[PDB]
């Protein structure tokens, strides 16, 4: 089926699929159900940064979320990548909305990957940074109800004329090239990734949340993802 | 048809077809007849870079081609791209043998191409570097007879499974993503693309060429676009 | 005395040395009359950016200045700067008022410089990037009135505490490493500078600009150069 | 007296002082007993990488040394560098020499640090590389018997006119700017840096080694320090 290794920033607590009681940032390894996750106080209406880095010397995927004048919430996790992730992959932002909702507004988003070889001097990089997103982004793969130029913004989720987001959605942007992220070869190969986004809920409860997954190249929302699946997993096993 | 804006580093002299006398480098706006050229003393066996620059404040296409310890060939033509190219392109690397031939063999190929909107620090940016090319290289679309992998090279025309080049041979290779080199509200949008080549003819009289081109999205090899028309266009006009 | 080359962001008329009769941006070449002058229609009070490139190909230096929403003033000057600056130098930012003032405040400043030899892929290169400045700055070195620290700001003339600019002020600051410029067995050398900075007066006209400098590594503002020198020249010759 | 964080490439193996009785790297934080070393099989005659990198949020330091086509040698020491350096330091290399020899070229060498502070979007970058090292690189602070531009690289110790390495040699290269290594105010701060280096023993047995090094920006070679002190530290404790 497919492949997903996940940074969630999930706003609502479903205890149910073991979810802490409180907003949280996870890493997800296949499966909804965080291997490793850290409480998160999310601001409602403001502008927050997520940072996500990995090496293979390391061996240890990491993630900080903040928002300016604020403590960070951080979450790390030791995964040897080459041993979940097919070699080329997809890389993306991921949102849902169900019964309670929020804007998953992504205001900008970069991405490089590296890998060195070992081979003197070579290495080979993907870079790129989008600070505003066109109307027609043709370098990117839009899935589900994620729209891009609505004030130079992407939409992961549905947002009604007016500014309210709407329930029961999900959206997704992959970038359209394949990413090598590992190779066997390769002495150091290692990615970093930054989005900032404004989750806005005009009620007591946001909901669902916002991903940075890496998936296999050929990617689809799986049915029913709505909610808390994140439009990521299939099931909440 | 195919809107293609290239730079050529024409190795044989097809003077019915307006190459000058010698081997030389060019700039192609939509014809292989090139608007400008410049006298290139091609250095059979030995390994070159080729440099092109270009900038939207000063509209100037430059290339400069240079073998380590030798004369430098370069060539400028002033042409305002946002009137000649789509804004949305995918740039590659072409090449050929017609009679006569050579390997045409790509070492190593980076590009970076940058938007600044008017917004201050949006910077939209694309960044690749390809030192060493994988036998199944995901994000290269290669069209005709190129092939990644032997010597972790592109090899962009065929070679004999002995090392040697072979005639009427033609390849193409693209990077995956689109790329926005343009864009209307931009304030500066550039692009710098560099790659390293190995030229070896085993005969006297080396053909066709090497070529950095820019097209439109949907660009194939043109049919009979062999030797001197360098696998980019359909006729010779 | 110092080997000045500068992109003057010139908001005073001193039509008696040659300035045009309304703000403009030039090229000066150790002079404060400008080789090359474009209108510039400066908005008082807002964030501007300014963009500054350079190739030793086409030996063409170009600054283009823009405010959000507008239209932007470019002005371009061939000239080779190996004829011009010594192999190393210094980069920096420079500012002044007289009978009238302005702050003179720089929020951002970047700066990338590469130099490529002809031996292959040997490119040396430097970059540093500011979107912030502390009170204890120790890369910069800052000259006359220029104080970092104020809100995150350098200002690069006197502000007092209540927020006014004051008259017969000049202030500069200069990256700490000196740069490699130009070198002769380079193939190619570029660099390309880009800050944002904010002119606000509350007086009539303000007055008198800021100025991107590049110099010989050793240069110190010349004495009485307040208003219409900029902080860079002597005299007005 | 000084602060020293370095990444040494040991050579040569003083058992009396805790060192493995083979050629090793190792994490030194303030002493010459490393807290942590790898067996590094060190290959005489031939051109090695290492890569360093480290980041706030693991604070994890690690360094990979490796060979063309052989394998690596890693190592990781965790360790809060807010609490050991200076937020403003200098980086650089350390090379000696003492009853035995080697050389010691540095053929290139590259270092990127990056600081986000409690501010959206505003990262402080300083990125320096040098893939040839000229007479009068005015961008080094040479220390001790280093020199650059014999061959176009960085002899950190001495080497007669013929090529031959001599003994009780010290010498270090440091960049000129202070680096801002951490900040209170800092989401996440890293940096990497990277060397090619060629190890050559004439008299069989190599001694004593290359360093990386992180210092206060005033940072001098300890009287002594030849041999098996790396020209860093002050005594064997
Ligand atoms: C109350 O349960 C519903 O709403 C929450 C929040 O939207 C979702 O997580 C969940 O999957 C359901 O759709
Ligand atoms: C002589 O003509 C043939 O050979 C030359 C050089 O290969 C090609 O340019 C041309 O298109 C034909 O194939
Ligand atoms: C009136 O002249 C003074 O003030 C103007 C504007 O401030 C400056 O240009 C000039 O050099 C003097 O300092
Ligand atoms: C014999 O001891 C000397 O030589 C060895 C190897 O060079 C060094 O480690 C040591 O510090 C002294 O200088
Ligand atoms: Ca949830
Ligand atoms: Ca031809
Ligand atoms: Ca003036
Ligand atoms: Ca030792
Ligand atoms: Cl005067
Ligand atoms: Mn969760
Ligand atoms: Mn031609
Ligand atoms: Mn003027
Ligand atoms: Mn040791």
């Amino acid at each position: 089926a497919d492949t997903i290794v996940a940074v969630e920033l999930d706003t609502y607590p479903n205890t149910d699929i073991g979810d802490p009681s409180y907003p949280h940032i996870g890493i997800d390894i296949k499966s909804v159900r965080s291997k490793k996750t850290a409480k998160w106080n999310m601001q409602n209406g403001k502008v927050g940064t997520a940072h996500i880095i990995y090496n293979s010397v390391d061996k240890r995927l990491s993630a900080v979320v903040s928002y300016p004048n604020a403590d960070s919430a951080t979450v790390s996790y030791d995964v040897d990548l080459d041993n979940v992730l097919p070699e080329w992959v997809r890389v993306g932002l991921s949102a849902s909305t169900g019964l309670y909702k929020e804007t998953n507004t992504i205001l900008s988003w970069s991405f490089t990957s590296k890998l060195k070889s070992n081979s003197t001097h070579e290495t080979n990089a993907l870079h790129f940074m989008f600070n505003q997103f066109s109307k027609d982004q043709k370098d990117l793969i839009l899935q589900g109800d994620a729209t891009t130029g609505t004030d130079g913004n992407l939409e992961l989720t549905r947002v009604s004329s007016n500014g309210s987001p709407q329930g029961s959605s999900v959206g997704r942007a992959l970038f359209y090239a394949p990413v090598h992220i590992w190779e066997s070869s390769a002495v150091v190969a290692s990615f970093e990734a930054t989005f900032t986004f404004l989750i806005k809920s005009p009620d007591s409860h946001p909901a669902d949340g916002i991903a940075f997954f890496i998936s296999n190249i050929d990617s689809s929302i799986p049915s029913g993802s709505t909610g808390r699946l994140l439009g990521l997993f299939p099931d909440a096993n």
